[PDB]
């Protein structure tokens, strides 16, 4: 759930040095790798040295991350962290000491930020957008995210909503649990008729991940009803000749319809088409990844507690 393309550039420590991270709505702790990972994933990574920074500060307090295809051990520090023209001061910052797993050897990021509720942060960890919120660092206790349909994008706008990337309206749906960016899909239609998320399912927005997740069984039907064939790499394919004739998958979120083109839905390179659907056998969330979100702008209220979502120019 990390391989979207949702990085962007940080900046820790005095002087700064430079990480690229991936920005996850679907995690709440901010770490990037130290000098003390030693292992070739991190020697050719960015690492952060305390060494070098005036104003880091030691909490002596662990850090443990474990991820599917991997987990990361580390340290805990206070420094500053600036991010998107927001400068955060006595920011929580997780130093890696070592880092197994694949997903860190196929991952092009540094470290992680992430922006979810601060319930799933792990212990002695504060979130970066709640130290900013609590230092009154923002002018709205929102962000608000942008990623281009076209190649890696693309705006992470902290404290404010930049309507220059969205037509129509937003319209919001309030947040059901505070973990996640959690909330209620009423349905998921094709042609008309009930698909998938029948008589309604829990959804996240998740900017780590690229494509869109849901329960396999249901996941299964949507891509029958797509047309798409599995192939032996146990990913669904279509013809590229069919994008055309395909039909638009549906997704209804408090009332509101949010549709999704075979264009969308679809990767096209080189002439191979697959679905950007994929099954999970053994969960029910439903995760909005990419996919979702490169067709709709996305706003996190925490003012509110609500999701924000208008059509992406
Ligand atoms: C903030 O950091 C400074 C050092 O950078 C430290 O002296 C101070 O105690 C910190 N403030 C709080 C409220 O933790």
């Amino acid at each position: 759930y990390l391989d979207s393309q949702y990085f962007g550039k940080i900046y820790i420590g005095t002087p700064p040095q430079e990480f690229t991270v991936v920005f996850d709505t679907g995690s709440s702790d901010l770490w990037v790798p130290s000098i003390y990972c030693k292992s070739n994933v991190c020697k050719n990574h960015h690492r952060f040295d305390p060494r070098k920074s005036s104003t880091f500060r030691n909490l002596g307090k662990p850090l443990s991350i474990h991820y599917g295809t991997g987990s990361m051990e580390g340290f805990l520090g206070y420094d500053t962290v600036t991010v998107s023209n927001i400068v955060d001061p006595n920011q929580t910052v997780g130093l890696s000491t070592e880092q197994p797993g694949e997903v860190f050897t196929y991952s092009e990021f540094d470290g992680i930020l992430g922006l979810a509720y601060p319930s799933l942060a792990s212990e002695y960890s504060v979130p970066v957008f709640d130290n900013m919120m609590d230092r009154h660092l923002v002018a709205r206790d929102l962000f608000s995210v942008y990623m281009d349909r076209n190649g890696q994008g693309s705006m992470l706008t902290l404290g404010a909503i930049d309507p220059s990337y969205y037509t129509g309206s937003l319209h919001w749906v309030p947040v059901t649990l505070q973990q996640y960016w959690q909330f209620t899909v009423d349905s998921v239609t094709i042609n008309g008729v009930a698909v998938a998320c029948v008589g309604g399912c829990q959804a996240i927005l998740d900017t780590g991940t690229s494509v869109l997740f849901g329960p396999s069984s249901d996941i299964l039907k949507i891509q029958m009803a797509i047309g798409a064939t599995e192939n032996r790499y146990g990913e669904f394919d279509v013809n590229c000749g069919n994008l055309r004739s395909m039909p638009t998958v549906v997704f209804e979120i408090n009332g509101r319809d949010y549709p999704l083109s075979p264009s969308a839905y679809t990767s096209k390179d080189q002439g191979f088409c697959t679905s950007g659907f994929q099954g999970d056998n053994n969960s029910e969330l439903w995760i909005l990844g990419d996919v979702f979100i490169r067709e709709y702008y996305s706003v996190f209220d925490r003012a509110n507690n609500r999701v924000g979502l208008a059509k992406a120019i």
